[PDB]
Order: structure tokens, then sequence, then C-alpha cells
């Protein structure tokens, strides 16, 4: 050995950079490569160890970010921009992030964060997603991995080796084998390995729980507003094999075999790929992503209701939950009426328009089934109300009831589950009012952004960030998100009885039961036996 | 001419008899004949008028009551004793009673009460029927006719012409016929002619609103807990078939002809036919009758909602309502976990039989809508939440919402439509809290029980039901329920866009707006719906 920034893996050295935080200073080793980059004729492979390397890897500067549809409905506006690539774009993208508390650590709890965008889209290298603050504030060796989005990360044609599906998933699996066998050089402790993400990153936790292949990779998971049952989160073998063809059709392929398909689509630039993505969507939808996690009988050895109705996953202790403005940011980008600038009052007609967006695999009878259980008839002209229970329904049918749904199927075999609901709206927030406590949003105050001064949060979002580093840290390191033998109030179990569950904002703590019991009765229960009766 | 009591008919000659009345007095004709006795093989046969007869007919006196099932449920108890027939029964039973102002008046308005109980029991004699209150507080002349009930009234063999159906409503129709003749003899202006009735009287009503037949018998309408298109007040040809040929097989009948079949049931006793009349339902249900009213394409031209909907109806004006807690009196005797003398806190799984027996037409999709809409699922375990949520349900499924769809479609052609909602639990019930404001007890209010003294009514009730008496006159008067020119509140008129009603109690008027409408949009659009398509 020779100095604390210089870290010799399995795979070969790396020397980092030291990183200022909060008036002091930590250890941050950016870029180092997981898998062989996944180009040319490797493209929708499952990924390759990276082969080790002799000499030092310069670890002082952020990856590529893969190659993904970018955002450009509001031009430099930050409430849109802050997740978009802040770093070149690139198909050789498979990095990882570690920041190491200084003086570096012998055996310490890791945390593992991976993306969301809704599979198509991410980075790990975000400013939301810098971890110096909860490594430097919570002692903690924090990661933060890369995976293929998009049709690079999940076009699937089933049978074929060339672009089995799921790859996406399979990249994430590697770094966290990697994790697994060279976090404990960096000081940190592989036998104590919380993975958490959120929306599509929590649906990828959720996955990796479930999937057989990855189970003995990590030991606890953090959900933040994902599921894998989420009704967006996957897709059928045929769903995604069509999905496949109709993107080579859109590119003029030759489509009389997979081959031919697959050889084609090598031959596009990333470009070519992402400019017509959007167009195999089998609906006219809102929250409906193109490429996406495919129920393949290998990742996942059977369906996800049947693995999570007979226990076929990790069991272990999650944390979870939601916001509780799930859906303002799916409408305000593709519901008629809603708009970044207005109140986005909603009149009837664009009520109806919305439903049908929202629920598009459902037939007349299931539309009027949601549009009445969301409908105040003795005001039903009440644009506001009209607005807000458009953002339910969408929050309710993509994120929440599905989350409730995984969390009552969960805690029937687990360890040990703790849910909040998060709904605090930031003072400072950019995006207007009518959007709430946004999807996305809690994000900043888990990865301690309030405590920076020039961010312009209030001393109390500060003190609520600090709070939620540090049970999202505990319960890494524990199991349990409460300090053992605290004066704190104590954030209670979630059981299969009681079902208790916390409200995550500035006031003082307060418990609740059933979150959202009624609608999630609509949507688990009802809607689906409506559905398949009609 | 020679006495206030002598009335010369064109029947013939009738005597009455003086009545003492909150320390005055009146005059009652009571039990004059309209129809000949629909006995022997006038049985089940359209009522016949009666033959005018020479000398003077006797009507000091209560004439007998129709053949009906009697209520034993509580031997002795006052609460069910009421409604059970308080003179002898026979099947000669078609009489009518008339309350005349005294000095006799010249040209007043006329109110012709129709009896419910279901189409299956009933009496024009019960205490709570007593006319003389309303006929001396407002200065109307009050007539209450009968009509065959049960099998003598509503038995159907569509096609044959012995036992054509809906012969009760002729019985009906053949009374308002010998008012609009006679009435005049009495004082009474037969152009100002208001007939009402409560629930399956009231269903009458709205029955005469609709036949092209009766239309021109009267002037106005007012229905109470009643509605021509309730689900148990109508039956198909093929459904009044099955049953008449059910109830044959009952009675060891020849079943290889109609004529067979109704002359086998011609011979046998009133009560054998009585014995057996429960046997013939299709479902195991509550809140349905064996023998009602047919859609037979004579006394009703077409299906009841095409004519409500082409307004092929009597167009005037109309002033309805319903009670708090219709379901209550149903539960009590027909659902589990129910009783007279506990508050029947009702278990889940009473709960689920309960609404089984209520919507017995609906297959299990529809069952669980419906559980779904009255479920609490935040504390679906509560015995109060359950007891009171079936009572909605079996109030709101017979009785609201099917009045609520009437009101509807009537005012879309009407000339002037008057709603209220009765939630008022008289002081002195007899029957247990539980059952809130119960089907059928504002009629006390409506007949001014509470201003007799020994009946032990409050001061407010004595005032509500002065209130209602003087609305009721006053609408039966003048087509408005409103005093002109009086300082009062005043009762809105229902209108299709404001669709206002008020509530009746003796609390200071309170005006709202679309009476239960999410439950009633559930009943009336979703649920039938969802039943046709699955
Ligand atoms: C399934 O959930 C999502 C689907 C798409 C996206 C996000 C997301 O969750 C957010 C927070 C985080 O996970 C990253 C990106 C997300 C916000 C940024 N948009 C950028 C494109 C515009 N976008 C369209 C979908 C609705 C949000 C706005 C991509
Ligand atoms: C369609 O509405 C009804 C069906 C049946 C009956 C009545 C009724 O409404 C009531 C008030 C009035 O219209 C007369 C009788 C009614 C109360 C007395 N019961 C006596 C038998 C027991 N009964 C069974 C049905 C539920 C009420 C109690 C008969
Ligand atoms: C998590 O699992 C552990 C066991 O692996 C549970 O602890 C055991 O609980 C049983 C029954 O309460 C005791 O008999 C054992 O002695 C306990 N063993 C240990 C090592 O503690 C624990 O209760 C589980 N927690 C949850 C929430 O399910
Ligand atoms: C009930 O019907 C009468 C007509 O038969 C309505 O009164 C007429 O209203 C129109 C339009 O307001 C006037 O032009 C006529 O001069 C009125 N005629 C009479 C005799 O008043 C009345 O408005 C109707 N009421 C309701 C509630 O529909
Ligand atoms: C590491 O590589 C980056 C590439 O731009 C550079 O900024 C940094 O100075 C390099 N340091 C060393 C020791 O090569
Ligand atoms: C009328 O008939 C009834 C029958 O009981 C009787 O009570 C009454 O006294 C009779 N009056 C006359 C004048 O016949």
């Amino acid at each position: 050995d020779h100095s604390e920034l210089l870290v010799n893996t399995k795979s070969g050295k790396v020397m980092g950079t030291r990183v200022p935080v909060l008036s002091s200073h930590i250890s941050a080793f950016l870029g180092i490569p997981f898998a062989e980059p996944p180009v040319g004729n490797m493209r929708f492979r499952r990924p390759e160890p990276k082969k080790p390397w002799s000499g030092v890897w310069n670890a002082s500067t952020y990856p590529n970010n893969c190659q993904q549809y970018v955002d450009e409905q509001f031009p430099g506006f930050s409430g849109s921009e802050m997740w978009n690539p802040n770093r070149e774009m690139s198909e050789d993208c498979l990095y990882l992030n570690i920041w190491v508390p200084s003086p570096r650590p012998k055996s310490t709890t890791v945390m593992v964060w991976i993306y969301g965008g809704g599979f198509y889209s991410g980075s790990s290298t975000l400013d939301v997603y810098n971890g110096k603050y909860l490594a430097y504030t919570e002692e903690v060796v924090l990661v933060s991995l890369s995976y293929r989005v998009g049709a690079f990360g999940f076009l699937a044609l089933h049978g074929s080796q060339e672009a089995p599906g799921n790859v996406g998933l399979l990249d994430q699996r590697m770094a966290l084998q990697w994790v697994h066998d060279n976090i404990q050089f960096f000081g940190g402790d592989p036998k104590t390995v919380t993975i958490f993400g959120e929306s599509a990153g929590g649906a990828s936790v959720g996955m990796h729980i479930l999937s057989p292949g990855s189970r003995d990779l990590f030991r606890r998971a953090i959900l933040q507003s994902g599921s894998p049952n989420c009704p967006w989160a996957s897709v059928s073998v045929a769903e995604g094999r069509r999905r496949a063809v109709e993107l080579g059709r859109n590119l003029n392929c030759n489509l009389n075999s997979d081959e031919e398909l697959i050889h084609c689509l090598r031959e596009k630039k990333p470009q070519e790929l992402i400019d017509v993505e959007w167009n195999v969507l089998p609906f006219d939808s809102i929250f409906r992503f193109s490429f996406v996690p495919v129920i393949d009988g290998e990742f996942f050895p059977t369906s996800l209701e049947s693995m999570l109705n007979s226990g076929n996953f990790k069991k272990t202790q999650i944390l979870l939950g939601v916001n509780k403005d799930e859906g303002s940011f799916f409408l305000l980008y593709g519901a008629p009426g809603f708009s970044k600038d207005s109140e986005s009052k909603i009149s009837r007609e664009d009520f109806m328009s919305g439903v049908k967006l929202s629920v598009p695999h459902a037939n007349d009878l299931g539309l009027d089934a949601v549009t009445l259980q969301y409908t105040d008839w003795m005001d039903d002209n009440n644009g506001i109300k009209n607005r807000d229970g458009l953002d339910d329904i969408v929050g309710d049918h993509n994120v929440i009831c599905p989350l409730m749904h995984f969390v009552n199927k969960y805690t029937k075999f687990g360890n040990g589950t703790y849910l909040y609901f998060f709904n605090h709206r930031a003072s400072n927030l950019v995006w207007p009012e009518w959007m709430g406590v946004i999807h996305g949003y809690e994000i900043e105050f888990v990865f301690g952004l309030p405590l920076v001064k020039e961010l312009n949060y209030t001393a109390e979002e500060e003190a609520l960030s600090r709070r939620i580093m540090h049970y999202w840290a505990t319960f890494a390191k524990t199991g349990n998100p409460n300090e053992p033998h605290s004066q704190e109030s104590k954030w209670p179990l979630f059981t299969t009885k009681e079902q208790k569950f916390i409200d995550l904002n500035t006031e003082p703590m307060k418990v609740h039961q059933r979150l959202r019991v009624q609608m999630c009765v609509f949507w688990n229960q009802f809607l689906p036996k409506l559905l398949n009766a009609t």
C-alpha cells in the first residue's frame, strides 16, 4: 500500500480523488469499469466481466452516461434538466462510483444506489445522486452503479442469445458482483450491502430480490416509489418480441429472422434507435415505456405474482415507501389540459381523456369503473378535483397500489418491513404547485442536498434530510431504521396485521395504517377481476 | 236532499256517519262499493263496475280488508300489528272511504290515498290511514280506496282473459273512475283530484301516471318512498307466467292449459293460495314479492324505461320523496344477524350474506362491486358500519335510486317537481333505534296522528305534521306546496339543472342538491352496465 486514494482491487489498481464535503473531505473513486464495453457485436448481449488491467486506473472523474432519449420539453429549465445526462453519452457506459469516508474505514456498511428513469434513461452522475453527503454524514461506503437502458438494455427477442432481454438488469447484477468481490478493499463490508433505488431503480431492487441469480449479492433493500410488479416495469416475451420487431420495422430492417433483425439493429447508430423508440408502444398511453424487463423464465423463473404468492424470493428486511403525488409528472408531460405554467384545472372532457390514457389496457366498463371511483358526483365540474383526481389515478395505478400489493405479499414471508409516505413539498421546488410532492423529489432528501446552504432549503428541510439519511443508513447497517435505545419517535415495523406506516415530513412523526386501502382494493382486487371477466 | 250524511250518487244513495275530530266533527262515508265483488269465477278477472242499488247504502262502518298474508313475526307488537288487517278479510273487498268536511263543501280539493304493502297486503282501514285529521285540518275531501293484492290482484297468465294480470291496478283505476264520476256529490272537485300513496302505493301512483288508460282520471300526484320503476314493483309476462304455474304446482293443480290451471286455482280457498305464495320467488332474496304488476303491453304499452325516456306519460306536477333508512324494515325480517331486540351489529360474513340477499339478480362481479362501494376498508369489521351499510344498500337499490331515476326522467317533461327527504325519527317509535327512520313511518305525519294528544308525540312533532299536511294539501290544491305570498321558508322546485330538495324534519328547513348522487350513479348507471356486459 501507499496512499488513501490508491486501492488495489481484484481487477487492478484504482486512483481516486479527494473531494470537499461540508467543510471536510472524503475520497471518491469515479468511473470504475465493471464490465467490458457492450459495443459492436456485443450490443444487446449479456454483459461480460471487465478484463483486469495493468497500471493504475484513473478514477478521478465521472464516466460517460449510457445512450438515452434526452428530455427537451423545457430547454434550460432546471426541473427537467436535473434528470438529463450531464456527461457525454456513449454505449461504453458500464461504470460505477464509490464515495469512501476518510480515514478509509475497515469494514463498514455499504449502500449501492440504482438510478431510475423508466428503464429508458438515467445516469449515476447526476447532481442529485452525489453520494458524498451521505457517505460523509453517515459514514457508509456509497456506491452508484450504471446499466444499459432503452433498447440497448432491454430489447428482447426471447429464444435468441444475441438479444435475450433483461441485459440491463444483468449489468446491474454484474456491478453488484463486482461490489461483492471488491468493496472490501475500499473499507466496505460485503456482508452488509444494501441496494436502494427509486422508481425504475426501486422496481430493479425488487427484481433482484425476486431473481434467484441476484439474491446472494446483497443483504438488505430499500425501494423508493417503485415495485417489481409495477404495470410499466415488465412485459411478456411475446410483447417484448412484438416491440423489437416493430423497432426493426421503423428502421427498415430485414425481419425474416432474429439474426437478420439483430444484425440490422446492430449496424444502426445509437441515435437512430433512440429516434424511433417511442413508436413501438401498443397503446396511446402515459406511464408506459418501450423497452423494459421481460418475464423470461430465466432472470424471473415464473410470473412475478406466483413468485410473490409462493415466497419465491429473498427473505430479508426492506424499507420502502411512496410520495404523495406520484402521477403529476406524467400528466404534465402527456395528458391534455396540463401545462407547466398554469394551475391546470381539468375539464370533464379532459378528465375522460386522461383516464383513457392512464389505463390503456382497460375496456369501456373498466374505464367507467375508474371514472366512478374517482369522481365526486356532487361536484363533477370542479377543475381542481378533476386535476387532483387524475393525479391520484396515475399514482395509485402505477406506483402506490402496486407497491402496496408487493408490501403485503412480501411481509408474509419477510424478516422486517418499514413503510413510509413522503409528503413534504420542498420550499425551493421549481415545478408548479399543482404538481405537489412529485415522483423523484424525495431523492434530494435521501442524498442530503438540503445540508448544502447554497441550495436554499429551510433549516427544517435540513433536519428532515438528516433524519431520512440516518433512517436509511441505520436500516442499511442493522435492518432497522431506528437507533437502538434512542429517545426519538419510533418508526413502527409494518406487520401483516396492523399494516403501520409513517409520514415523512417536517412535522412530528405520525403513524397511520393501511396506506390508501380503499383505492388499492379497487386497483389490486376489483378492477383486474372486472377486466378478466369482461 | 234531506241530510248532511245522505248523499245521492250515480250508483245509488249512501248514508254516512258523523265522526268526532280534534274537538269538532266531520262526515265519514265508509265502505262504499265501487266494483262488483270479485268472487268465484271472477277471481283473477278484471273488475266490473258495481251495479247501482236501490235504497240507502249504509256507509257508517269500515269494509272488509282484501285476502292477504298476515304478519305474525311479533304477535301483539304494535310496530308490526299496525300494518295488519284490522277488519275481517274477504275476497269481497272492493270498497272506498270518504271523509268530508262539515259543512259539506261545494267543490273542494280531493285527495285519494292508495295504500302500500308490497302488492301482497295492505288495508284502507288502518288507524294510520284515518283520513279525518287531514280532511278536517286542511278542508279536503279525503278518499282512501282498496284493491286486490297477492295472487288475487296480480296472478298473471298473459294471453288469457281470465287471469290477465294487473287487475289490482285495474281495481285502483275503477275507484278513481268512481271518484271522477261521483265525488262532486260529496262536495269534491273532480277536476282537482290528487292521488297519493306510499311504497307499493307510491309505485301504483307512478303506474297510473304512466298508463294511458289511467291518466285522465286525476290531476296531480304524490309518491312517498315508491316509484313505478322500482326493481320489486313489476315483472315480465314470462316471469309472471312462470310464477303462476309454480303456484299451481304448489297446490297440485293441472298444468296442461291456462284454463286447467286457472280453474283449479279458482276452486281453492283464499288461505290455500296465501299459504304457498312465497314459494314461487326465483331467488333467495329480500325486498322481492311474488305477485306484482306485469309489463303486459296493455296497462303499460312498452317497457317502463322507454316510456320514461320518450315522455310517454301524464305531464303534470308531482311531489315525492324518501325516508332516510328505507332498508332497515326488510333486513330485520329477512337478513341474518338482524333482530328486533339487539343493536344488530353485523359481522363481515353476515354483511356478505346480506349483500347477496339484497341484489339477488347480481353475478359475483356484481356482488363484489356492491360490497366495494359500501365497505370502509379502513374499518371493515365495524359492526355498526356493516349494519348501516346494508341498510343503505337495501334502501338505495330498492327505493331511493329508483325514485331518483324516475324524478330526473319525469322532470325533463313534467310541469313541476317537489322533492323531499324525510329524516325525522319519531320520539315514540316502538321499533329499535338501529332501524332509524323506517320505511312507512312518515305516513303517520302525513295523516296527522301527532295532533292527537293521547298518541304521545312531542309539540315539535305536531308542528312537523301540520307543516307536512299543509304542504301536501296545498300541493294537491295548486300544484305547489308553498303558500302563495307566505313568509315561511320556500320549498324549491326540483329542476333538471339544480336538482334541489328539502329535508323534512323538526329543524329549520334546509335545501340540498343531488339526493344521494354518488350511490345512485352506481345503482342507476354503473351496476346495470356491469351486469349486462358480464
Ligand atoms: C417511471 O418513472 C419515470 C419515467 C421517466 C422519467 C422519470 C421517472 O422518474 C423520474 C425520477 C427518476 O426516476 C428519473 C427520471 C424521471 C423524471 C425525468 N424523466 C425525463 C423525461 C420526461 N418525463 C416523462 C415521464 C414523466 C416524468 C417526466 C424521465
Ligand atoms: C315494499 O314495502 C313493503 C313490503 C311489505 C310490507 C310493507 C312495506 O312497506 C311497509 C309500510 C306500508 O307500505 C305497508 C306495509 C309495510 C310494512 C308491513 N309489512 C308486514 C310484513 C313484514 N314486512 C316484510 C317486508 C319488510 C317490512 C316488514 C308489509
Ligand atoms: C427475523 O428472523 C429471526 C430468525 O432468523 C427472528 O428471530 C428469532 O425469533 C424466534 C421467534 O420469535 C426466536 O425463537 C429465535 O430465538 C429468534 N432468533 C434470533 C437469532 O433472534 C426474528 O424475529 C425475525 N424478525 C421478523 C420481523 O420476522
Ligand atoms: C307549466 O306549464 C305552463 C304552461 O302550460 C307554463 O306556463 C307558461 O310558461 C311559458 C314559458 O315560461 C309562458 O310563455 C306562458 O305564458 C305560460 N302559460 C301559463 C298559463 O302560465 C309553466 O311555466 C310550466 N311550469 C313548469 C315548472 O314547467
Ligand atoms: C485523470 O484523468 C482525467 C481525464 O481528464 C484528468 O482530469 C486528471 O488530471 C487525470 N489525472 C491523472 C493522474 O492522470
Ligand atoms: C249500519 O250498519 C252497521 C252494521 O253493523 C250498524 O252498526 C249501524 O247501526 C247501521 N245503521 C243503520 C241505520 O242501519
